[PDB]
């Protein structure tokens, strides 16, 4: 699923996500953004032979299990197949144990390095929320 900006923004909140770990929405928008261009289907392969699943691009070493990911970890106890649905629950719940982590959104590199220090309550201005 490809989502709309205010469409996510919406899903996002009612997941509560907005202020998670002092996140604010904008934060969570953006990063979908940068990560995945807000489809639910990306992936991506990492050098370490690691995947990025969905509209977080949620990795496979530490977060979910994808059975091509040797020595890897499954911490958010999921297959990485559940972060591509079009339903975010899986997605979000495992994005608030990752934000949780010492490092936060420090985690999501397209957010450190496009969102993190702008503006980022720009990624939710329009919408009805
Ligand atoms: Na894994």
């Amino acid at each position: 699923k490809v989502f709309g900006r205010c469409e996510l923004a919406a899903a996002m909140k009612r997941h509560g996500l907005d202020n998670y770990r002092g996140y604010s929405l904008g934060n969570w928008v953006c990063a979908a953004k940068f990560e995945s261009n807000f489809n639910t289907q990306a992936t991506n392969r990492n050098t370490d032979g690691s995947t990025d699943y969905g509209i977080l691009q949620i990795n496979s070493r530490w977060w979910c299990n994808d059975g091509r990911t040797p020595g890897s970890r499954n911490l958010c106890n999921i297959p990485c197949s559940a972060l591509l649905s079009s339903d975010i629950t899986a997605s979000v719940n495992c994005a608030k144990k990752i934000v949780s982590d010492g490092n936060g959104m420090n985690a999501w590199v397209a957010w450190r390095n496009r969102c993190k220090g702008t503006d980022v309550q720009a990624w939710i201005r329009g919408c009805r929320l």
